């Protein structure tokens, strides 16, 4: 038996709360962060056009076994197109149901879903084409292209719900980083089929993620607010600890289909949404979410980072250092890469980035005080950005290091953070260095100017 979650908030914005999706998202904050996700239906007139081929798109889906609390990995069978997917897809939940694909109610796939997934017996296998890169097969929304777009296409052009705009306005702090963040910055497509499944979990850096229904049979949706995050992961370790252990890489991280009735009855709260052909579902920082497609659709989804969430990126940084989690990319360096442009950034925008930059100096100076106290006496500047991401994670947490990191005579090219100067050479301190990106006389002047720019 299933009891479904309640509903997630719905919003219906006029076009004046619609016209910046960024001011928007921060009036709905303070319901929608209470459920972890939320439904955004865009004013009745605002219809973008479609822009991918059925016969020229093609791909590879990954094959999934619908298999409660077995492991998957986060990311990893023959070729389809666009149409020859959906024929798959329709004569898959047809013949499943022996219906027509119309006729199917959504609170039957629902219930059959959860049914599926937990009946041993049944070893039931669908496809989806999950994480195509918007790079490769392009958007689905309207993009500048050296071809000819209708007015209808160009109205849709420069809006900031065109998810290819999201990441490159000025209200978001990942449009600054100059580093390949490629899974954070372009969208992603989404080809579902009855019962393709997304397990939970929640985005890289705690991120916020937008995701857009371009058309085809509905996505449904269970989502856990960001202060229940632990909560939920203390229920998860308990009922399949196997997932849990401890990953020498972000691309093997191991995830799993439960059913939120389970969460419901450990008190984590779970709230659904059945998301329709037009409309959007935002998931908010640390907002753990899974679900699953009702037939054949098609959707697209970027992560994006606000002013908001820049002291959740800082706690998210020091999270993965607990857990010995590999960073995406580098907090800091993003931080003194905005502090660098501090003239061109909005004021709001230059206002918060002063603030972390006052916690992250602060931090750095004791941190710095320490290490000195342990010995390490050399020091010489070093600028971590030009170095490789391999090249500079801590031996010991696999931290990113931009501010500073310690190395060794006696070990060449290994580098550890400052929290685990100890992990690093069995050689005495003063054979360390201490390697920097700033002196703290450098930093204050940076963090001036931003304070220059918000007080203006
Ligand atoms: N490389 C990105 C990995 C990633 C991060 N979130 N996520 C998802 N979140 C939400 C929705 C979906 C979905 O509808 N289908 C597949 N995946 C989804 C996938
Ligand atoms: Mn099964
Ligand atoms: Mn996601
Ligand atoms: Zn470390």
């Amino acid at each position: 038996m299933f009891l479904p979650p309640p509903e997630c908030p719905v919003f219906e914005p006029s076009w004046e709360e619609f016209a910046d999706p960024f001011a928007f998202i921060h009036k709905i904050r303070p319901i929608a962060e209470q459920t972890g996700i939320c439904k955004v239906r865009p004013p009745p007139d605002w219809q973008p056009p479609f822009a991918c081929d059925v016969d020229k798109l093609h791909f590879t889906p990954r094959i999934q076994r619908l298999n409660e609390l077995e492991a998957q990995t986060r990311v990893k069978a023959r070729d389809y197109t666009l149409r020859t997917f959906g024929e798959m897809a329709d004569a898959f939940k047809s013949d499943y149901f022996n219906m027509p694909v119309h006729m199917v109610p959504t609170e039957l796939v629902e219930k059959e879903f959860w049914r599926l997934v937990s009946t041993i017996e049944e070893d039931v296998t669908v496809e989806y084409g999950a994480d195509i890169a918007s790079k490769e097969f392009g958007s689905g929304f309207p993009v500048r292209d050296g071809i000819k777009l209708s007015p209808e296409e160009e109205e849709y052009l420069d809006s900031g719900w065109n998810l290819n705009n999201m990441p490159v306005m000025e209200q978001s702090v990942l449009a600054h980083i100059t580093a390949d963040i490629c899974g954070m910055k372009l969208p992603w497509l989404y080809v579902g089929m009855c019962f393709s499944s997304f397990c939970w979990h929640i985005e890289d850096h705690w991120s916020y993620s937008i995701n857009y229904l371009h058309w085809g049979e509905p996505k449904t949706w269970y989502g856990v607010p960001g202060y229940a995050a632990e909560q939920l992961e203390n229920v998860m370790k308990k009922l399949a600890p196997k997932l849990f252990v401890s990953q020498p890489d972000l691309l093997h991280q191991l995830v799993t289909i439960m059913n939120p009735n389970t969460l419901m009855t450990h008190e984590v709260p779970v709230y659904r949404t059945n998301q329709c052909a037009g409309e959007f579902v935002i998931t908010f920082p640390r907002a753990y979410h899974s679900g699953f497609n009702q037939g054949f659709n098609f959707a697209e989804a970027v992560n994006f980072c606000t002013v908001d969430w820049l002291p959740l990126g800082r706690q998210c940084v020091e999270h993965y250092r607990l857990l010995h989690r590999y960073c995406v990319f580098s907090h800091d360096e993003m931080i003194c890469k905005m502090a660098s442009k501090a003239d061109v950034l909005d004021v709001v925008v230059a206002s918060t980035v002063q603030k972390d930059m006052a916690i992250m100096i602060e931090d750095e100076k004791a941190l710095r005080e320490t290490v000195r106290k342990l010995g390490v006496i050399d020091s010489e500047r070093m600028d971590f950005e030009l170095l490789p991401d391999d090249e500079r994670q801590c031996v010991k947490c696999k931290t990113t290091c931009f501010m500073s990191a310690i190395s060794c005579s006696c070990k060449p090219g290994l580098l550890v953070c400052l929290h685990h100067v100890k992990e690093l050479c069995s050689c005495p301190p003063y054979k360390y260095k201490l390697r920097y990106r700033y002196t703290l006389d450098d930093l204050y002047p940076m963090m001036n100017a931003l304070k220059l720019r918000a007080e203006s």
